[PDB]
DNA sequence: GCAACACAAATAC
DNA sequence: GTATTTGTGTTG
């Protein structure tokens, strides 16, 4: 009823069928290791700006909750959260040296304001888009909102047993604990070690994440998630990284700056989840139904 | 179909 | 021991 998989940091991911067996909503055995993603496409190259050196750039992605592999599938459940965490690496640069240098596309060259990671949910057989709906804890007490495009700087992943261990932390000394974890104060760093120019002092704020963290995400309520034949659709979850740029024939987004003027975020690279199912809220879907 | 409302069980403190 | 968080039962 329960296959266990070691994780890479020795925590398990324990993959039940909720058609067969309820578990606790508060169960460790709800958090687990989701699909590997996998490379999409790269996009549009960056150099670094006197150096001429290309950023080699990698997403770094992983789903810790709302998935299990079952009968050689991958299944979530409408109803229910899903966690999508992401960071991404240059694997030829510092973090310190990074922050300090600026960075343009090289399209014949727009700079670079920051970096920066999106989510998106698609029907994988037709690429349409899927709206994804995310809550805070308070759930239908507080407001619903939709992902976010997240401004980011270079970081490790952090394991599976972390993004557990923070996903509910209220406590003000606990949230210190993870606080460097997450974040870079832009506002704590030696303004005098930093030219005008840097990557660093164009992120739009002071509080800048190191790791992209959607949690307590749904696909939307109103999605169909079997096709006419009750053949069952093929859901895939992209993470795209990006690089915002200043506008005054390439893929970008268009993003509403900080000083209110459209900007674009400019696609580097994109990965993607294999094919998902998504069960939906019908009863035989639950084991209260047998 | 689905929003809103309900119950319940383990975590966080 | 209390409040919170979240899977999932029920309603109309």
């Amino acid at each position: 009823v329960i296959l266990t998989q070691l994780n890479e940091d020795g925590t398990t991911s324990n993959y039940f069928d909720k058609r067969k067996l309820k578990i606790a909503p508060r169960s460790t055995l709800q958090f687990k290791v989701g699909p590997p993603f996998e490379l999409v496409r790269d996009y549009c190259p960056v150099v670094e700006s006197h150096t001429g050196r290309t950023l080699d750039l990698r997403i770094i992605p992983r789903i810790d909750r709302g998935f299990d592999h079952i009968d050689e599938e991958w299944v979530g459940y409408k109803r229910n959260y899903f966690t999508l965490v992401s960071t991404f690496e240059t694997a030829n640069c510092d973090l310190d040296t990074f922050l300090k240098s600026s960075f343009d596309l090289l399209v014949g060259r727009l700079r670079v304001q920051y970096f920066a990671i999106k989510i998106k949910a698609k029907n994988d057989d037709d690429d349409t888009e899927i709206n994804l709906v995310q809550h805070t804890a308070k759930r239908d007490k507080g407001p619903q909102f939709c992902p976010s495009v997240c401004p980011l700087v270079p970081s490790p992943l952090p394991k599976h047993q972390t993004i557990r261990e923070a996903s509910n932390v209220r406590n003000i000394t606990k949230m210190k604990k993870y606080d460097s974890t997450f974040y870079l104060h832009r506002d704590h760093v030696n303004y005098e070690e930093y030219g005008v120019d840097s990557l660093l002092f164009s992120y739009p704020e002071d509080s800048i994440q190191k790791v992209a963290r959607y949690e307590r995400v749904q696909f939307a309520s109103s999605i169909s998630v079997k096709k006419p034949s009750q053949q069952n659709k093929h859901f895939s979850l992209h993470v795209i990284l990006g690089a915002v740029v200043d506008p005054d024939g390439i893929p970008y987004d268009e993003l509403a700056l900080k000083n209110g003027s459209k900007g674009m975020f400019v696609y580097l690279q994109e990965m993607k989840t294999p094919p998902l199912i998504i069960r939906g809220r019908s009863p035989s879907n639950y084991a209260s139904s047998q």
